[PDB]
């Protein structure tokens, strides 16, 4: 029976293939099933994919792991690692090189005059992570420019090169998949702000896969690069090999999501004083239940697991 | 309003109160409300009152804790830790010191011969963990003894060591308490088998707890032992200061119950394969859990 592997849209398919194509072809063979890559214009395609079973694992960015866990029977096995050392990455803001945007105050200034490329609703340092340090820590939303667009990194980052936007959010690992892609168009951009560290991309499967199927699916990607083949495939896409992980990496994107809500419901002049104490108070419930979480974890001393 | 305060049936009142009493009290003083303390006749009398909001807060053993999650509408928030430095304490099987059972080895051959005092059927060391590694896994149960009774660890011990039972369970925490509350009796134990580590008691609250209270209730607790006169509650409590959880301390009890469950669906056609891979499945998952937990190099906690 086949496997769906699903690929983010990240890039065009043209652009991710050289990445991918090594990788699932190694999955195939130690699986010794067909792996089928699966693509689609945004990530809500590989999440609803997801939904109706047509997808069975993929990469996901975090929030789009997240919404895969709470609305696509998703599941977080395996965590990327980036290969020169980083613990995550991070969102960034892009302007043409010419432009005369330096920094954050100078954008917000002249917010009026500019158009603007959102990213995609369901990436991290695309929407979510902008969303909130840009946008909502700063009382504006991304109707008060001049007009704005959602798409890709790669679409969002070419259209800034090629002055067809004023403005867009990316990030460091899109930018260097761009130093392989589209090296003079990396050439003409530059950087404006920088968001604080983001964790890595999980690896997700659907949970009414086989026990059997996720232990082959578990084992192939917690092996993966010994051989020198393997280590180059995964240079290629820019990672180390894997880290065992679970929905709990997850934690400070809904973190992130509820300070958002927390932002936007504080500034809502159409709310009452009580409609907003129901609703802050409902957020800051989850965000405390978050917290002690986080506190748990960084007391584990060991790991007791239990002797058969 | 006053909060309500489980303590598990470990011991007798008259000999918990001098260990719990002045915590309370201390908690009453940072809190600015009463705490009143809570007793039942055994553990499932602190759970189902944590189910029906007449438990408030409670001191637990992981199992019991396990079944408040599952069942009372509880959450682990805190851990205890042991004041020695051990990361945990043990089940164990004792036996008088007058008698010559020495192990294991010895008990099972003469087991039918043998009263045997089980413990509290919602206690991780008094009943889960020697029900798996001692009955379970030798394919017999506490009826293959001459006769079984139910009781908590005090109670247990006192038999034994009075000779009104041949084996019983108990840990190793309880034999410390013990030679506080009776270290006649004590002296007159003797451990014939040691099981492998357990983790540290929870502390775990109903969820549906205000959330003002949770909260003053966690900064009590995480901020416990300061004074000197706090140390000393703790040292009575054998305990040093609390440690920051959560329901994941839970994973390896739940591996055990299911290990157990495993054992007994194996000894009890196509409704045993149907069961223990659904069994194997859950146990998959809480070994996934497990390497994801050792490979956290760090908690990423995001900035506001």
């Amino acid at each position: 029976k086949a496997l769906n592997f699903g690929i983010i849209s990240t890039e065009s398919q043209q652009n991710l293939k050289p990445q991918w194509t090594p990788f699932l072809q190694d999955m195939e063979k130690k699986l010794g099933v067909k792996v089928n890559a699966f693509f689609a214009p945004d990530y809500a395609g590989i999440i609803q994919g997801m939904r109706f079973n047509k997808v069975d694992i993929a990469w996901y960015g975090n929030l789009s792991a997240m919404e895969a866990v709470d609305r696509a029977n998703g599941q977080v096995f395996a965590q990327t690692v980036a290969a020169d050392g980083s613990p995550g990455y991070w969102s960034v803001l892009i302007v043409n090189k010419d432009s005369p945007i330096n920094n954050l105050n100078d954008l917000l200034a002249k917010r009026k005059d500019l158009t603007f490329g959102n990213g995609d609703p369901n990436s991290t340092s695309g929407f979510l992570v902008p969303g909130y340090y840009v946008f909502a820590k700063n009382n504006i939303s991304a109707s008060d420019f001049k007009r704005t667009v959602n798409a890709g990194h790669e679409t969002n980052a070419l259209a800034v090169a090629n002055k067809q936007v004023d403005v867009a959010t990316n990030n460091t690992e899109n930018l260097d998949k761009l130093k392989t892609s589209a090296p003079e168009k990396l050439k003409e951009l530059k950087v404006i702000w920088k968001s604080p560290l983001i964790p890595g991309d999980p690896i997700v499967w659907r949970k009414n896969l086989s026990e059997t199927t996720k232990d082959k699916i578990y084992d192939f990607f917690m092996n993966y690069g010994k051989t020198p083949e393997e280590k180059a495939v995964l240079e290629r896409l820019g990672w180390a090999p894997f880290r065992a992980s679970s929905d709990l990496q997850l934690v400070p994107i809904r973190q992130l999501a509820l300070f958002k809500e927390m932002q936007s419901v504080k500034d809502n002049k159409g709310l009452n004083e009580q409609d907003k104490l129901a609703k802050t108070t409902a957020i800051q419930a989850q965000l405390d239940d978050l917290d002690r979480l986080n506190n748990a974890l960084s007391a584990m001393s060991s790991v007791s697991k239990a002797v058969q």
